[PDB]
């Protein structure tokens, strides 16, 4: 029983890079419907990182970065920074389910030399 949305997978990434998360749906959901990000930093509750595409929620460093077109959308985060390492989420509304849908999650990790 997956997640109906198809995100990249997790990826591991060095302090100060980029980094992009692809999610893909269909018309029923990200091709009409716009799409939130959820960040689950380690040992925290989710929480609603970017709302509508591409607005940033109260609190949101602007190292992060939103964008839809079509069926698919995606997450930037420029100057990664420690923090930064968390599960992150793609949710949308789907008209043919009638309810909100999600991708599987993508663990972003933040390199560190020990």
């Amino acid at each position: 029983s997956q997640p109906v949305l198809t995100q990249s997978p997790s990826v591991s990434a060095a302090p100060r890079q980029r980094v992009t998360i692809s999610v893909s749906g269909s018309n029923s959901n990200i091709g009409s419907n716009t799409v939130n990000w959820i960040q689950q930093l380690p040992g925290r509750a989710p929480e609603l990182l970017m709302y509508d595409d591409d607005l940033l929620a109260p609190g949101v460093s602007d190292r992060f970065s939103g964008s839809r077109s079509g069926t698919s959308a995606s997450l930037t985060i420029s100057g990664l920074q420690s923090e930064d390492e968390a599960d992150y989420y793609a949710a949308t509304w789907d008209d043919s389910l009638n309810g909100w849908v999600f991708g599987g999650g993508t663990k972003v990790t933040v390199l560190s030399a020990h």
